[PDB]
């Protein structure tokens, strides 16, 4: 039923069954030292407790929350989305996640995995249009109560009042890609992947966005340093 199972669990992807749908799950653990451009994740620990040491009131201030309460969120799209990253900041590690829809249809089992796992209302985002949320039909209590709370910005908005990723991390983060998948390739990539269903139409897309959620850690922790300085 499930094709290219075995290369995509070389790949660290893995199937979420549910509802007789299913998704792709992809789970990266990085150590809190990884140097992502200027900043090591532990200087996330530092932020937060400067925030909550702060009277400053800034859509950004992390004043009230612990790192771990913080969602890193990218997606890519084809108009909706059909790839949700995240990444989480832990005590001994930071571990990116990411939801894959297999191909229109899976929706139910996108959002129970992705809804069980996630805080969307503690999303730090980069996104300039608001989130293409996909359409669902379900009965799901957990799914249900979120639909209308799903934002079209992250709480933690690092674009607020205000440019392309990419120029952010040449410019201000010293973070270099090495041939990396464009964003803008990645609908006509997953265009072709819900015909052909073959993993590597998408291992480039999917290390894009693993490297999209990292480097807003990063920018979070300068955008931070620069207002708590
Ligand atoms: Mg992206």
């Amino acid at each position: 039923d499930i094709p290219f199972l075995e290369e995509w669990e070389a790949f660290g992807m893995k199937p979420f069954i549910f509802e007789d749908e299913y998704c792709l799950i992809r789970e990266v653990e990085y150590p809190l030292s990884h140097r992502h451009g200027l900043y090591s994740f532990s200087e996330l620990e530092e932020v937060i407790t400067l925030w909550n040491q702060s009277g400053l009131s800034h859509t950004l201030s992390a004043k009230g929350y612990n790192k771990n309460n913080l969602f890193f969120f990218d997606t890519e799209t084809t108009n909706t989305i059909f790839l949700l990253g995240h990444a989480r900041v832990y005590e001994d590690r930071v571990t990116v996640k990411q939801h894959l829809l297999p191909k229109p249809g899976n929706e139910v089992a996108l959002y129970q995995s992705f809804l069980s796992e996630v805080d969307i209302t503690s999303l730090v985002t980069y996104n300039g249009k608001a989130f293409d949320w996909p359409q669902v039909k379900t009965r799901h209590t957990l799914i249900r109560d979120r639909l209308p709370k799903l934002p079209e910005f992250g709480h933690f908005d690092l674009l607020h009042g205000a440019v392309s990723l990419g120029t952010v991390e040449k410019e201000e983060l010293g973070i270099r890609r090495l041939e990396d998948t464009p964003g803008y390739l990645a609908p006509m990539l997953y265009f072709h992947f819900i015909k052909a269903q073959e993993p590597d139409l998408l291992k480039g897309v999917l290390h894009h966005n693993e490297m999209d959620v990292l480097s807003l850690i990063s920018l979070y922790i300068h955008m931070s340093k620069k207002i708590l300085s």
